């Protein structure tokens, strides 16, 4: 599914994201437009055979199981491929615990790149939440 910014924006808010570790919700919004383009089906090989998967990129090496990342943790106790669906609570779910972890949203290369220190509030502007 290719969500739009603001359907994103409140199934985000819906799951608790908003403020979430102080992260205000365009910065969610923000992180997944670049990490996704707001498409769940997204999937990226890192060079260490990792894969990234869904609308936040969340990586195999520590969060999910694929088989075939292997000395990799699933910290998230799921499938990657769960993290792939239309319903976003897999991703959320992860999400939170992986922004808990000690570096906050720096965890994702898209989101201290192109969203830290920019204007995210932009991201949720014009947005019925
Ligand atoms: C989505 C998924 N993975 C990535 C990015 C965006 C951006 C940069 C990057 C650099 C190294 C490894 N993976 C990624
Ligand atoms: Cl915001
Ligand atoms: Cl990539
Ligand atoms: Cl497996
Ligand atoms: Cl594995
Ligand atoms: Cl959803
Ligand atoms: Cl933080
Ligand atoms: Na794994
Ligand atoms: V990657
Ligand atoms: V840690
Ligand atoms: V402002
Ligand atoms: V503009």
């Amino acid at each position: 599914k290719v969500f739009g910014r603001c359907e994103l924006a409140a199934a985000m808010k819906r799951h608790g994201l908003d403020n979430y570790r102080g992260y205000s919700l365009g910065n969610w919004v923000c992180a997944a437009k670049f990490e996704s383009n707001f498409n769940t089906q997204a999937t990226n090989r890192n060079t260490d055979g990792s894969t990234d998967y869904g609308i936040l990129q969340i990586n195999s090496r520590w969060w999910c199981n694929d088989g075939r990342t292997p000395g990799s943790r699933n910290l998230c106790n799921i499938p990657c491929s769960a993290l792939l669906s239309s319903d976003i609570t897999a991703s959320v779910n992860c999400a939170k615990k992986i922004v808990s972890d000690g570096n906050g949203m720096n965890a994702w290369v898209a989101w201290r790149n192109r969203c830290k220190g920019t204007d995210v509030q932009a991201w949720i502007r014009g947005c019925r939440l």
